[PDB]
DNA sequence: TTGACTCTCTTAAGAGAGTCA
DNA sequence: TTGACTCTCTTAAGAGAGTCA
């Protein structure tokens, strides 16, 4: 809600609840042929999810609190960043999963960045494979690799140059 | 259904027409601090675009030919790939700009791959910066770099470990 | 047969808000 | 007040199809 104290209280209540979510160990590629371990705090698959939480989509949740007798509601991963600018360079800031695990609500696995930066981590080589993200990746992106291109650039005639 | 010969004739007429689009020389990052040059064949900003071409969206076009009294229409960048499989690993194939220049219709700047592979090229370090795409990038992706993350992973209490 | 417009849809990373009990 | 559902929207890489003369 409006006050800084109220916002800090929301963040603190969210942290306490998410901190009681099951902790699931995930072994992940780091790049460079190395492996690491992440501890994700995973929201349950079905209700009940935890105090203040409700599912608005297959992998979307919201956090809700009643403050000045009115309901305030946020996307469930946005709560750690309520005191941060909500835009950057005119682009909306989004909660971005460094662990590439939507159910995870561990704030140590989240950052706050443009949707383009967010998406791009899917292809990052990872913290031991050449990640250049200033806020470093925790793992190699799940889509990193050679791809599966069906056909490359080609022409039948002689009209084009690269 | 169109025969192989008919499809080849469509590809040939498309190439003939695109080969008359204005050819624009662009200097581009290749990765590794090297610069290179790409020659894009750019569809005009407004009508007329060229024989067979029409705009269906701000940066979307279609190619249309009438064969034996039947109107056939294709996405304007899909025509080079009409003799290729239209799916791979259960995913639809998409025309993918290696030059990242949507108006360009140079078939030497296009490949045919899943939408995920297509998107991921936006963040690739480039052919001289570590590209691992099996069908190699022509340039560093426009969104490659450290990013502009507003806030990194953080907690107020001690409920979490990474 | 052709040009120049019109409309909505797909995907996978993300969102806001309303209806009930 | 809190929980458990419902709906549609945003973005930027991509699509299909209709109307009229
Ligand atoms: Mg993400
Ligand atoms: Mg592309
Ligand atoms: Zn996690
Ligand atoms: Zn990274
Ligand atoms: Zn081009
Ligand atoms: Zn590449």
């Amino acid at each position: 809600a409006l006050t800084n104290a109220q916002i800090l209280a929301v963040i603190d209540s969210w942290e306490e609840t998410v901190g009681q979510f099951p902790v699931i160990t995930h072994h992940v590629p780091l790049g460079g042929g190395l492996q690491g371990t992440l501890h994700c705090y995973e929201i349950p698959l079905a209700a009940p999810y935890g105090v203040g939480f409700a599912k608005n989509g297959p992998t979307r949740w919201q956090y809700k609190r009643t403050i000045n007798q009115v309901v305030h509601r946020w996307g469930s991963h946005t709560v750690p960043f309520l005191l941060e600018p909500d835009n950057i360079n005119g682009k909306t800031c989004t909660a971005s999963h460094l662990c590439h695990n939507t159910r995870c609500h561990n704030p140590l696995h989240l950052c706050w960045e443009s949707l383009d930066d967010n998406k791009g981590r899917n292809w990052c080589p990872g913290p031991n494979g050449g990640c250049v993200h200033a806020v470093v990746c925790l793992r190699q992106g799940p889509l990193y690799g050679p791809g599966a291109t069906v056909a490359g650039p080609q022409q039948r005639g002689s009209h084009f140059v690269v």
